[PDB]
């Protein structure tokens, strides 16, 4: 049984994507953009009032298996969009004017594994020749300064960058989809935990975006909206120096594809529970994160 206030396993999440789609056929369609190393379907939800050539925002969760509040949020978001459509002015405008592409869980095989075997697992669950070490890091596997810094060429490492960029069926599937929908996608948002931050490019080098001032202003105003609920303090800035150098990330890659608004979110907390954020903080985390996402969304409306 599914709950938005608890963490769901992949069976429950899969069943939910099918169920939430069938009940909101007017606001949600559902596809699979590919399969994982183990053969699981990577589901994508398109949320919005259908219409001709609508611009889109793309958000994914569950890059990293152990970061459960991530997966929890994509689900919370989807329910917020469909429950509040027509009743809350801003989301009503949002869904009429654009589409949200929500990818609930990218790294499905890893996420299963954190339920079955190792709650602290991070990487995919693909094999590597010549070793029993399992997994590539999805967020070192994109073609953005690939494996030049902040990434390991050791398969046993937590940031193993893979045998080549897009070696993972999962990262290939996501890149392929983005690359084929470049004309419509205006923002890219990728949800991780933890740290309470909003990051923008770059991490594969120490240069800043061409619209550096704009993204800085935007992040600053987003973390302000988020604080308004419970006073939760987020910080923000470029990835390389706000967290660490790390090439091959999807935010840098999407940006260099030409998506001008490209952010990595780190949700709660600051380490007191870390990846094991208790279920009793899901709702409050998700509620405050919504205000940040919606603020960014409204701004992007200015550029359609
Ligand atoms: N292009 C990017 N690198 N973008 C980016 C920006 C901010 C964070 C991140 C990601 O960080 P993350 O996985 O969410 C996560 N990092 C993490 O688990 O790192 C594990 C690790 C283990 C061994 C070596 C190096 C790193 C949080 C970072 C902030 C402190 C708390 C943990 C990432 O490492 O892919 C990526
Ligand atoms: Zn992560």
């Amino acid at each position: 049984g599914h709950s938005y206030e608890k963490y769901n396993n992949w069976e429950t999440i899969e069943a939910w994507t099918k169920q939430v789609t069938s009940e909101n056929p007017d606001l949600i369609s559902r596809t699979a953009i590919g399969t994982t190393f183990l053969g699981n379907n990577i589901y994508l939800l398109k949320v919005g009032k259908p219409g001709p050539n609508k611009p889109a925002i793309f958000m994914d969760c569950g890059f990293h298996a152990r970061e459960w509040i991530s997966h929890a949020f994509c689900q919370w978001f989807v329910r917020e969009a469909v429950l509040t459509y027509g009743y809350e002015s801003h989301m009503t405008e949002f869904l009429n004017k654009l589409d949200f592409y929500v990818l609930p869980v990218l790294n499905i095989d890893g996420y299963i594994y954190t339920w079955t075997k190792n709650r602290m697992w991070r990487k995919t669950r693909s094999t590597n020749a010549g070793t029993t070490c399992i997994g590539t890091d999805p967020n070192r596997n994109f073609d953005a300064g690939w494996c030049t810094t902040g990434a390991s060429t050791d398969p046993c490492d937590e940031t193993y960058c893979g045998s080549a960029a897009e070696s993972e069926k999962e990262t290939k599937a996501l890149a392929d989809f983005i690359r084929n929908n470049l004309s419509s996608i205006k923002a890219y948002l990728t949800i991780h935990s933890y740290s309470q931050m909003i990051l923008y490019p770059y991490s594969y080098d120490y240069k800043l975006p061409e619209n550096n001032a704009e993204l800085n202003n935007l992040a600053k105003a987003a973390v302000k909206e988020l604080a308004t609920l419970y006073g939760t303090k987020y910080t923000y800035g470029p990835g390389a120096t706000t967290i660490y150098p790390a090439a091959g990330g999807s935010d840098d890659w999407a940006y260099d594809q030409g998506i001008k608004y490209s952010f990595t979110f780190e949700l709660r907390d600051k380490g007191r529970y870390g990846f094991i954020l208790p279920e009793s903080q899901i709702q409050a985390t998700c509620e405050e994160t919504m205000l940040a996402i919606k603020y960014v969304t409204n701004y992007v409306l200015g550029h359609l």
